[PDB]
């Protein structure tokens, strides 16, 4: 047998607010967060804008000295990771700190680091790296310093699946919670890949859109002018708990997670199947995982990621999975809003799930103005689609055929 | 209910060897494979030796044309995985491949690759980067490249937790299949650390031996002389099987994997406590895992970096976890040969620990001169000891105070 887990705890740095509240108060508005990007020359980069966090102070998380030794995708894993242990109100002590850990992920980690150590290197030579170069740019460490400032002695560790990241972080805690070997742990996930390498590597691969004319239209799932995803920054993280510990000290649960989908493509390093084959594994995967029939899903936040094959093989997954409920339920793609978060993308989009669970509210796909052939599928174009959701699913796949479904349910 | 796991193939780069028994006549005979690095010019470096896999072919693995694309790290990480898969004669086909997936982790990744592509952006501009530089240098390509290449469609991901990630990944690999998600999964890690970025971000943190002008004697487990870590390169890949599953094929099983444990230490960044404790809850997480009495424990792989604080803080736990026992049983650090893999470690050593159990040998910690205060367990100074070997412990220890433990024992 197998123990239940519900979301006692959420937090959040995202293109469109510093907190889940604000954040979700921009996705149920239609808001977008993408903007040229500042503080930065772009001038010979084919893509100048993205989803940057905007006036985010480490400073309420963190001393100036400790956040000097952190990358910027550690000290927005850590303002997540904060953020959900406070509104989880659950209290570490002797008795329970072994039975606490931590999985959080990121797909690219400390670019801006590497970035900023490099030019030291090349011009100046190897004095000048930073002594903390290496720890403070390592993906474990937002698990790291989260479990040394919270005295958290329970399974420590990082996933890095590109961009499923942050979905696969959030499924293994469960998994963690669910077999006894925890009875909480902090999961989910952080990107900050706006440097020159990050807009330079997917600009190279041609993969970002290119729209520097309109960036609040760039991210546009499923419409026929789409030309590629966004770039965007920020970190997820919930508190994942075992239920009777979540009942016993009083907790407020948001949802309950009840299935844990993966998969492998097995097709190619960076494009999906065009019929979304893995995709519909994994979902099924995640469905039996949870004992539910295909017809009780009420909403799929898509991966939605605004490329032209990605967007069409979800459609295609969606109908092998669902046949004859495949337009019943509501999809739509956060990212047409937030951009992608990249390893943040599941972590986010799972606290979207949940928080479409307790407003009973489908977020918008935004910027869908004309779907392609094929997307005739209910993908909540434009505006917030109040709605019955009972059962939730969040979506990721990602470089190398690396596929997640996390299923969320109502509790009550 | 949980099932049982056993391993049916191995495979591996390390400096000494381009295979397991290479690398394990190496081990056996005390050789070491730490030398100056030849690929680049470290003149301005503290440290300018590390152990390098020497003469990799990877036209054995895959096309040039593939080759050109992958960072090191994947390609010694393909090489290993490769090397598993055939020597446990599993054959991939319709009815098994949605069961068989790869968990390969690495610390750092594609750092060579990164650097290459930083000094591309910076002399040249943004339009010089590789179009395959993302898919080329993330940690997580490792398992999808290795899963579009056999056809593995199980689940895909991959660990990051530093220097323990190999450790991580081989007992979540056996988590996988102990709960029914997979009937196979190839585990493991690589590392290719070894360039300027690397060297240098080490080196800026002093964590590693400056014993350049006697490479070989650099690597020093729980000698008084240690100066800390030598940087080494290379590979480890398991394929792990349920037990009924390698019976019902007639697999050569070389052992059982019993146990597995993961602690963090919520002490420090980058020190590991002095007197072990982090390490002390994760060994008897594993022995109890396990279902054992730890005076079953011949032989521990220990993490064994040659720091001053790590090696003192093992003897430390050690003596917690075994009390009197731990002066019957031998533990030996392999890293006094091969240096630290760092991702990679926990991969090879587990190889090391398994091969311990077919062969009845204990593996030698070289260049033991003269052990520290305290250090007085049977470390099998200098020279291999053969001896009965029931129950072999592999551990790890990393950034972030990450903890792994793995429990192999003799499989009748
Ligand atoms: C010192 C830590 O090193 C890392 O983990 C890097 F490889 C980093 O995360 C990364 C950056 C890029 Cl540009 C592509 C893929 N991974």
């Amino acid at each position: 047998s197998r123990r239940r887990v519900v979301i006692t705890g959420m937090g959040m740095l995202s293109p469109l607010g510093l907190d889940v509240p604000s954040s979700w108060e921009g996705i149920l508005a239609g808001r977008s967060g993408i903007a040229p990007i500042e503080h930065m020359d772009l001038s010979a980069y084919s893509t100048r804008f993205g989803g940057s966090v905007k006036g985010f102070n480490v400073e309420e998380y963190l001393s100036a000295k400790e956040a000097r030794k952190l990358d910027l995708f550690i000290q927005y894993g850590l303002a997540a990771s904060f953020q959900a242990v406070r509104d989880s109100g659950l209290e570490v002590t002797d008795a329970n700190r072994e039975r606490i850990g931590v999985s959080m992920g990121s797909g690219i980690g400390g670019l801006t680091n590497i970035e900023n150590n490099c030019r030291s290197l090349f011009e100046q030579g190897p004095r000048r790296i930073s002594p903390f170069f290496v720890p403070g740019s390592i993906i474990n460490m937002v698990s790291g310093f989260l479990s040394i400032h919270l005295g958290l002695q329970g399974p420590n560790y990082a996933l890095t699946t590109a961009q499923t990241t942050g979905t696969h972080s959030i499924g293994m805690a469960a998994r963690n919670i669910a077999y006894g070997e925890a009875d909480v742990m902090v999961a989910g996930g952080s990107e900050m890949a706006a440097c020159g390498l990050g807009l330079g590597g997917f600009g190279a691969a041609r993969a970002l859109s290119t729209r520097n004319d309109e960036p609040t239209r760039a991210s546009r799932p499923w419409d026929r002018d789409r030309d590629g995803f966004v770039l965007s920054d920020g970190s997820g993280a919930l508190v994942l708990e075992e239920l009777e510990h979540a009942r016993a000290r009083g907790a407020r649960i948001y949802a309950e997670l009840v299935g844990f989908g993966m998969s492998g493509d097995a097709f190619h390093m960076t494009a999906p199947p065009e019929d979304g084959a893995g995709a519909a594994r994994c979902m099924k995967n995640a469905l039996r995982d949870a004992g539910l029939d295909p017809r009780q899903v009420d909403y799929i936040n898509a991966h939605g990621t605004s490329t032209p094959a990605g967007d069409i093989a979800e459609i295609a997954a969606v109908k092998s999975v669902f046949g004859e409920h495949a337009h019943a339920l509501s999809m739509s793609s956060t990212k047409s809003m937030t951009g992608h978060l990249l390893g943040a993308a599941g972590a986010v989009e799972a606290i979207f799930s949940v928080l479409a669970l307790r407003d009973q509210v489908a977020p918008p796909t935004i910027n869908l103005d004309n779907p392609d052939e094929g997307c005739d599928l209910d993908l909540v174009a434009h505006e917030a689609k109040p709605r019955k959701i009972d059962v939730a699913l969040s979506n990721s796949f990602g470089f190398g055929g690396t596929n997640g479904t996390l299923v969320f349910r109502r509790f009550a």
